[PDB]
């Protein structure tokens, strides 16, 4: 039986016993059946997850609100008295509310559990000598785990193999400053505190530099901090600002309800009326009248737009970013990787001299030829063009194998160039020496190579990047073999080809090559060819056009930014471009009058992007950055709509940025503000419906009250209406898909409300009409002394059916009743269904009889009262209708 190793003990062991201990190869890895079974003894790689759903907890939390607890006092004291028909009536009422109350607590639940857990922590492991890629999830104590850089360490590792490594312990220790990590056992009387501790990698924690190879010596509980990481992160409120205004409203119109309800009953009582029908009738108002939906329902469509987001590549984390999501105002991407695709070819080849060569084909493949203005060159015919490839063979770093790619794409394209010339035997026979890393700030690679057949000659450097970053360190050239000296009548050609190739769609590049590298001989430029991704072009001018000023963020030189931008419809007549000596000279203060007025960055590093964020967030806007790398972590960090990149972005971005995307292209970001601005507008729907029924209801009661005649609404069937206004058909509006028409629209405000004058209006005008409606009903009904329970009916079911109607058509603010289809959302079309059989069921069921004492109605007083209904749906068509044309045609002349 394997035993877990602790954190101090396999610091203290040795690695060659600690992995006799664990019976783990460390160079193998571990086999599949080995890696079963000691995941069924250990259980997972996973945190013991174990909470209380007693079902009947919640059910009894359910209980005990003020007005639930009302209503069964006077179900008591109805009972206490000689009637029992209203007793039984709304203690199955008041049954039905709570077991409705129930399912909406039990799908807000269900919601917010199948919301998180949606990123799984993902990570290298060695199994049966492949490096293949697993879920953290599915680790056990024992297998070989490798650590890059920017990847989060997924458990307790004993380090056996590292090279500089830098871990990120700041999560787990408090220090700013990454911890050194080593491979030599540890002292005891240096292995108290935690930081000393170098040899072991933390679960949690993020790699910043160097390499490294582990056995993983703890999984899960049993792991060190493990108590203390349940103890933080397992439970959270963070409580989305939306939310907050929401219960806000919410609160302010209840307490308005509660108002009006107080004036109606001492009205009412100072009138000589009844006392215990009137107070229920009273407590039945104060219990509809406030919105208790609102919350379960704005979680539900925020899980819904997660879902959605989720269902076409979208994947979205921190829940409070998806309401600011849809006020974006500014967007800021890469270009290489967000707006085309990562194939690089070279189609271009110029030399010192000076011919301009051509080059065919497409992609990473062997089939092309280097095509100069007639000729057939497939070999050592022109010594410029040989000594290019043979300096981008030399200074290669990735290897190409069976027409694959891994490595960077501007090394792939090097080297598939240097395969069609037939030159590929050459990145391996020159072994390199002293290894010069590519940084962003330094934009060129060097290598130091020499032959291995013949050694008589001296050192020789192949060096390539940037043209301002290769003619500083290059003063010598060569025109036919020979070595000259180039001066300014040279360097002013130069730029004007470089400027060339940067235009139309080509990328600029350099090659030189010297014995020391501080003096080298100029060989040319490489035309490296660059297409944008199927599609965007058209996105870009849509997200642009409307209510977006996208900006460019890339590191290729001025005529290739401008002309790439040119292709698209980020560039226009009156933008400018920042060089990167021009956004450091100035911090903030200077950049802020020109940021809004720039679409085009050149050569930028992560502190630029710091500082654009920095100058965007004094002005006052939103901005979405998209970064890739370990040192844009705090640009995402610092940014409020930060994305990070699935399969070219590491963990430390992955986590700090709150938007992830399992592919890179420029489409999803309008995905996110339809989905945002249709969200909005479900809510905005169910507000207005909610507020418009509570409105006529409360008028309709006041109205009744204050005219000293009785109200033809009792109290099961108020509760009935409450149901309906927030329950199945309440949520049915709120579950909405997202309309085709929503992205031509200006962004919204975050300091916005939710209630508008056109809303308020809309609302006032179906409540006046509903009431007007219900009105007329009534005076055709009462002609005569005697009153009957038809007539109550009768009132009842036009209510229904009034409410029915206005939820019909309170499902779209602009779109028309057909525009948007008889039956899109079949969620609406069952809870209308469903309504239909069951105040039919109410009508039409001795014991329904009894309990809301409906007595009877006839076919042909439906049919009025189903044609007298309609009077909402037409009015609020025709005046949507009318309202859109007019503004449609106003804004088009
Ligand atoms: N393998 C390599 N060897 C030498 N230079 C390289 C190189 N890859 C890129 N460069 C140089 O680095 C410069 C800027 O590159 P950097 O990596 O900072 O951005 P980028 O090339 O990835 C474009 P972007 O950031 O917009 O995706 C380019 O002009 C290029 O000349
Ligand atoms: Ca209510
Ligand atoms: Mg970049």
């Amino acid at each position: 039986m394997i035993p877990v190793l602790t954190s101090k003990k396999a610091s203290e062991l040795p690695v060659s016993e600690v992995a006799s201990i664990l019976q783990a190869d460390l160079q193998n890895g571990l086999n599949k059946c080995e890696v079963s079974h000691r995941r069924a003894f250990h259980g997972w790689n996973e945190f013991d997850i174990s909470e209380d759903e007693p079902l009947w907890k919640k059910y009894i939390s359910q209980f005990k609100n003020p007005l639930i607890m009302l209503l069964l006092a006077s179900a008591v004291i109805s009972v206490l008295m000689h009637q029992f028909d209203d007793a039984v009536s709304i203690t199955v009422a008041i049954l039905i509310v709570v077991t409705v109350a129930f399912v909406q607590e039990y799908r807000s639940e269900k919601s917010l559990e199948e919301l998180s857990k949606l990123v799984p922590p993902e990570c290298h492991c060695v199994r049966e000598g492949k490096l293949e890629h697993t879920l953290a999830r599915d680790l056990v104590p024992g297998d070989t785990v490798c650590l890059s850089v920017g990847d989060r360490v997924p458990a307790d590792l004993r380090l056996f193999e590292a090279v500089d490594l830098s871990i990120d312990e700041s999560s787990l220790t408090g220090e700013t400053t990454p911890c050194s990590k080593v491979t030599a056992p540890q002292p005891a009387a240096t292995n108290g505190d935690l930081a000393s501790r170098s040899n072991i990698a933390f679960m949690g924690t993020l790699v910043r530099c160097g390499k490294a190879k582990g056995v993983v010596i703890g999984t899960g509980e049993n792991s060190e901090f493990g108590e203390v990481f349940k103890m933080m992160q397992a439970e959270e409120a963070p409580k989305t600002p939306l939310q907050k205004s929401m219960d806000l409203l919410g609160k302010q119109l209840s307490f308005y309800s509660f108002g009006i309800i107080g004036i109606i009953m001492l009205v009412g009582w100072l009138l000589g009326k009844d006392i215990l029908e009137m107070f229920t009738i009273s407590v039945s108002l104060a219990v509809a009248a406030i919105p208790e939906g609102l919350p379960i329902v704005v979680t539900v469509t925020l899980a819904l737009g997660v879902m959605r987001m989720v269902k076409k590549r979208a994947i979205v984390k921190k829940l409070p970013i998806v309401e600011t999501l849809g006020c974006c105002n500014v967007i800021c991407s890469d270009k290489t990787g967000t707006l085309t695709k990562n194939e690089m070819t070279v189609t271009h080849i110029f030399t010192s001299d000076g011919l301009h060569a051509e080059v065919t084909g497409v992609g990473y493949n062997q089939f092309g030829e280097v095509i100069v203005d007639g000729d057939v060159v497939h070999g050592f015919y022109n010594p410029a063009v040989s000594r290019i490839v043979e300096a981008g063979c030399v200074c290669n770093d990735a290897v190409i194998r069976n027409n694959t790619l891994m490595g960077k794409p501007t090394e792939g394209a090097l080297i598939a160039l240097a395969m069609k010339m037939g030159l590929d035997g050459l990145q391996q026979d020159y072994i390199r020496k002293a290894e010069y890393p590519f940084s962003s700030e330094q934009k060129w690679m060097a290598v130091k190579c020499v032959h291995r057949t013949q050694q008589d000659r001296p050192e020789i450097c192949f060096m390539k990047g940037a043209y301002e970053q290769v003619i500083k360190y290059c003063t010598t050239y060569q025109s036919k073999g020979q070595t000259l000296t180039l001066t300014q009548q040279q360097r002013d050609v130069y730029q004007q080809e470089k400027a060339r190739m940067g235009s139309a769609g080509l990328r600029v590049l350099a090659l030189a090559s010297g014995p020391e590298l501080g003096q080298l001989t100029f060989l040319g430029l490489v035309g490296i060819i660059d297409p944008p991704r199927t599609g965007v072009k058209e996105a870009v001018t849509t997200l642009i056009a409307s209510g977006v000023s996208i900006k460019m963020i890339t590191g290729d030189s001025q005529e290739t930014a401008v002309a790439i931008a040119s292709r698209l419809g980020l560039y226009s007549k009156t933008s400018q471009s920042v060089s990167g000596e021009e956004i450091d000279a100035m911090d903030v203060q200077q950049l802020s009058q020109i940021v809004p007025k720039v679409a085009v960055f050149y050569r930028a590093s992560p502190r630029h992007k710091m500082k654009i964020i920095k100058s965007l967030q004094k002005n006052g806007s939103v901005v979405a950055m998209t970064g890739d790398g370990v040192n844009d972590a705090v640009a995402l960090k610092a940014a409020d709509i930060g994305v990070a990149m699935g399969q070219t972005g590491t963990d430390v971005c992955k986590e700090a940025a709150d938007m992830i995307l399992v592919d890179d292209d420029f489409q999803t970001i309008m995905s996110a503000i339809e989905e945002g601005k249709g969200i909005y507008n479900n809510i905005k729907n169910f507000v207005r419906f909610q507020l418009s029924t509570s409105i006529a209801a409360l008028t309709l009661i006041s109205l009744a009250t204050l005219m000293n005649f009785p109200n033809p609404l009792n109290a099961m069937q108020i509760l009935w209406i409450n149901i309906i206004m927030d329950g199945p058909p309440a949520q049915s509006l709120g579950v909405e898909p997202v309309d085709k028409d929503v992205i031509r629209k200006p962004p919204r405000n975050w300091k916005d409300s939710i209630l508008t004058k056109n809303l308020i209006l809309k609302i006032l005008v179906s409540s006046i009409i509903i009431v007007c409606g219900t009105l007329f009903v009534f005076w055709r009904e009462l002609r005569d002394n005697v009153i009957t329970p038809r007539d109550t009916t009768m009132t009842f079911t036009c209510f229904v059916f009034f409410d029915m109607f206005n939820a019909l058509s309170s499902r779209s603010q602009t779109k028309s009743v057909f525009e948007i289809g008889l039956c899109s959302n079949r969620m609406f079309c069952y809870a209308v269904l469903g309504s239909i059989m069951g105040q039919l069921l109410v009508i039409y069921f001795p014991p329904l009889q009894k309990v809301f004492q409906t007595e009877s109605l006839s076919i042909l007083d439906l049919l009025f009262l189903l044609g007298l209904t309609s009077s909402v749906c037409i009015v609020a068509e025709i005046i949507k209708k009318v309202e859109r044309s007019r503004e449609k045609i106003q804004k088009h002349v």
